[PDB]
Formats: structure tokens, C-alpha cells, sequence
């Protein structure tokens, strides 16, 4: 075939019920992110070419940069909360792998702050309760795939990409491929 389990994706032999139709699973001290993210675009690549009444989920991960870690997940359930993923994600990204200024859940916050949100709004989100199930949906997402790495791709909790079995000379080419795939699975 020309889209073969163990190419381009692989199956997981135990499936996931009831699973986001795609799910991504990122780190912000994640360095393939960080490229996912700032120089191909992934994320908005897929969208443009999956079908309608497709929905797609993002979230962040524990098991990279310990305690800041896990300050970054609960960040970025606030992030969720908020509808503000599209303002902080660069900032946070750039924060933690090229100026290395944030090294605390402070320097985390002044990200949002700056990005405009609200000090107030912010710690009232941080600390909130509608934040903490956003989190258990973060790790249970995360546990129900048994996830050890990441960038991360799963596609009706049956699928998961599998970029390595790509070629890389050629970001555009990478991408549209990329897509594409998901595109497919998505159709399977």
C-alpha cells in the first residue's frame, strides 16, 4: 500500500475508547516542539486539510523539566481555559528553550501578563478547580496511550503518527506528508 502500518504511522494493539478524533501530545522543553510549532506549523498544517466536523486537541505533558513541567501543564490547562493558546504558545516555547527566562511558575505567569491576560484572571484560572480536571484530562489522555515521547500524534485513539518514517529533506514536503497522513487515517 502506499500508507502502511509501521511507515507512516503505527496501530496501538490497545485501542482507545472514546478518544479526541486528533490528539496531540507537546512539551514546551519538548526541542522537536518547538520546531512543530515555530518553523513547521503542524498543528495548523493538519487542521487545513482535515475534513469538517473534525475536532482537535492539544495538550502538554509532565515527563519533561520536572517541577517546571508540571507548572507548564497546569499553565497550559489555564491556557485552555482561557481560549488564549494562541497568544502564549510562542512566548512560552521561546521562554523556555531560546532566552531561557522562565525557570518558575512566576516567570510563567509574566508570560501571560504580558500576553495581556489579566494578573487576577490568571492566579483565579491557576488556581481554579474547572483548571485542575483540565490537568486530570491532560494525564489521563497522556496514561490512556502509555506516552514516553513526544511530539505526539493520535488519531481516533487507533492511529499514531509516525514521522521518523518520512523524508526531512524538505520542511514543506514533511509537513504536507504529514498531514496528509492524518488526513488518511482520519478517513480509515
Amino acid at each position: 500500500a502506499q500508507y502502511e502500518d509501521g511507515k507512516q504511522y503505527t496501530t496501538l494493539e490497545k485501542p482507545v475508547a472514546g478518544a479526541p478524533q486528533v490528539l496531540e501530545f507537546f512539551s514546551f522543553f519538548c526541542p522537536h516542539c518547538y520546531q512543530f510549532e515555530e518553523v513547521l506549523h503542524i498543528s495548523d498544517n493538519v487542521k487545513k486539510k482535515l475534513p469538517e466536523g473534525v475536532k482537535m486537541t492539544k495538550y502538554h505533558v509532565n515527563f519533561m523539566g520536572g517541577d517546571l513541567g508540571k507548572d507548564l501543564t497546569q499553565a497550559w490547562a489555564v491556557a485552555m481555559a482561557l481560549g488564549v493558546e494562541d497568544k502564549v504558545t510562542v512566548p512560552l516555547f521561546e521562554g523556555v528553550q531560546k532566552t531561557q527566562t522562565i525557570r518558575s511558575a512566576s516567570d510563567i505567569r509574566d508570560v501571560f501578563i504580558n500576553a495581556g491576560i489579566k494578573g487576577e484572571e490568571y492566579d483565579a484560572a491557576w488556581n481554579s478547580f474547572v483548571v485542575k480536571s483540565l490537568v486530570a484530562q491532560q494525564e489521563k489522555a497522556a496514561a490512556d496511550v502509555q506516552l514516553r515521547g513526544v511530539p505526539a500524534m493520535f488519531v481516533n485513539g487507533k492511529y499514531q503518527l509516525n514521522p521518523q518514517g518520512m523524508d526531512t529533506s524538505n520542511m514543506d514536503v514533511f509537513v504536507q506528508q504529514y498531514a496528509d497522513t492524518v488526513k488518511y487515517l482520519s478517513e480509515k
